[PDB]
């Protein structure tokens, strides 16, 4: 049932597990994903970002998400909106019954960001949505890229009133997130940190693993990202164990989907149906999610609570 | 809103025009087709065949065109069953809310064809869900066993069956390769006129993709090997609408469209890995090679005629 980020991530934190959330964009990516979920009885959090929203004109992505819901009744199902700017977006989700929303702020200065913040906290908290927010700002170390700092952090929750931090410790969005793979410097150590003084659930952002099987299918047939690479995963299992309990991956589906796409291309040109194409792409998404749920911890899980209704929810804040 | 294919081919046929009955299977083919019928305020038929079913689980395809009937409230938009085999196909598709099938006994012998029918028609009528049924088999005239459409028969067909629209064999057939060249046109349009006077109904025409030059040059050009492909040339299309034929049937159109943009944007762009960035334009693609075919089908300016008839109100044709 449509779960808030709230209580699915309160589970995680509770048990050291970390929840995958997966940007979606069609009915062949969210697909992709329920296969894989339910699968492993896992939890999910199903993301769409405002440019998402816009591609699939706001309501052909609400009905796939309904079409999700109502096809698996089991699962706990978060849908979110990722990297909201403004509450104008915030609102816009809301509408289309998201039961949880990310404010990202992060770029104003403290005071700002915690204005911003509260603002969207106040209304959305109202619906019983929950509410992502993010202190730091995201991009390699190697500038102009502000890390978490962790007393900050402390006091930005206190301030805001968020069910979730979204923490900045080097990470970027992309398929390009280190020069080299030698010199991958993640700053993991204040995870833990930010975890014990602000109390809740962490989130991760740009998490893709560029994994080299997909990456150099794209480059074998076609495709041009040679010097791409990604977060290795067992970072993403040490910052489970020390907090973090939303892992956002986008990049790693977009490259599953064109590697199979670019491979039906290749080996057979004749052919024109989507079907033969998308179905595979379909496929290799799933494929590619499996080992990536498993590693972080939350396949068996689903059936663990009574998902809270937004109605409910509405509690929690009074 | 949700229109029978009663009322939006018992208005093509009255004043002279035919609606495309496009094929869906996901998000970025509703939406190609539906910007274009919205732009040219056009009336439209989404068909979905039991294997776009299957690609989709059913609720998925069922929840695109409810986005669909919901974003565009304007538009008359006809939910039809392609090429129900069993009757039992076409009460899972009335029951996701459909409001027209087509039951497809056209490889069964007459007596056989009209018995299957008149069942799925006994069941669907009475829900107010139209049916379409078919006298005759799709083929490529140039041995033969292709069973083209008897206008003698076609009179009976109706009369016996009672069916909504009668789909037509004059040649056509499925997919990308329906002429050996675009020298060799083989089509049997001039019983058209005759089928329908005798008939009385909207007619259908089934396998009628018609291969256009930039769709398949853009495919042809970026990759892809389809030297040969050929389809049913508009103006055939065009004279077969003016003598009664109300609903085209275009698929291979589309896939040719999404594939062609995507191939293009392999090439031009190798470094672009993001699904938007190929399929949305393969969206746009459907979308411009569908606005010079609706504009000829001639459905193009009338999604206003009419005040549509809702599935329920539809149970007092019949009874
Ligand atoms: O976590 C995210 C994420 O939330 C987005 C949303 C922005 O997408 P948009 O282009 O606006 O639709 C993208 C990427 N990543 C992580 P990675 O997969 O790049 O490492
Ligand atoms: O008339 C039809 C038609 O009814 C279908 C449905 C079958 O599709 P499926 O492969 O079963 O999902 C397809 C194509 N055409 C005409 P064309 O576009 O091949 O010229
Ligand atoms: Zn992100
Ligand atoms: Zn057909």
């Amino acid at each position: 049932p449509l779960c808030t980020l709230r209580q699915m991530l309160g589970e995680a934190r509770k048990h050291k597990y970390g929840v995958g959330a997966f940007n979606v964009n069609n009915m062949e990516q969210i697909q992709g994903i329920m296969k894989a979920v339910v699968q492993l009885k896992s939890p999910v959090i199903l993301q769409c970002s405002r440019g998402a929203l816009k591609y699939s004109d706001m309501i052909y992505l609400k009905k796939l998400c309904e079409a999700a819901l109502e096809k698996h009744p089991d699962i706990p199902i978060c849908i979110h909106l990722d990297h909201g700017d403004t509450l104008e977006s915030v609102k816009m989700a809301i509408d289309l019954g998201f039961s949880s929303v990310m404010i990202d702020a992060s770029h104003h200065p403290f005071d700002e960001n915690v204005r911003i913040t509260k603002e969207v906290v106040a209304y959305a908290h109202a619906r019983s949505v929950s509410v992502e927010a993010e202190l730091g700002t995201l991009g390699g170390i190697e500038n102009t890229v502000q890390l978490t700092e962790p007393q900050d952090a402390k006091k930005f929750v206190e301030l805001t009133g968020v069910d979730a931090l979204a923490v900045a410790i080097g990470t970027s969005h992309g398929a390009y997130k280190f020069k080299s793979e030698s010199d991958i410097r993640l700053a993991i150590d204040r995870v833990k940190t930010i975890s014990d003084l602000t109390g809740i659930p962490l989130v991760m952002h740009g998490s893709s693993s560029v994994p080299k099987d997909v990456k150099d299918m794209i480059n074998k047939y076609g495709g041009k990202m040679p010097d791409a690479v990604g977060v290795p995963i067992e970072s993403i299992v040490h910052a489970i164990g020390e907090g973090v309990c939303k892992i956002n991956v986008d990049s790693d589906s977009r490259m599953a989907m064109t590697g199979a796409i670019r491979k039906v291309f290749v080996e057979h040109p004749e052919k024109f149906d989507p079907r033969d194409y998308l179905g595979p792409g379909r496929d290799a998404i799933t494929e590619m999610l499996i080992p990536k749920i498993k590693a972080f911890g939350s396949a068996g899980h689903a059936g663990d609570y009574k998902v809270v209704s937004l109605e409910e929810a509405k509690a929690w804040y009074k």
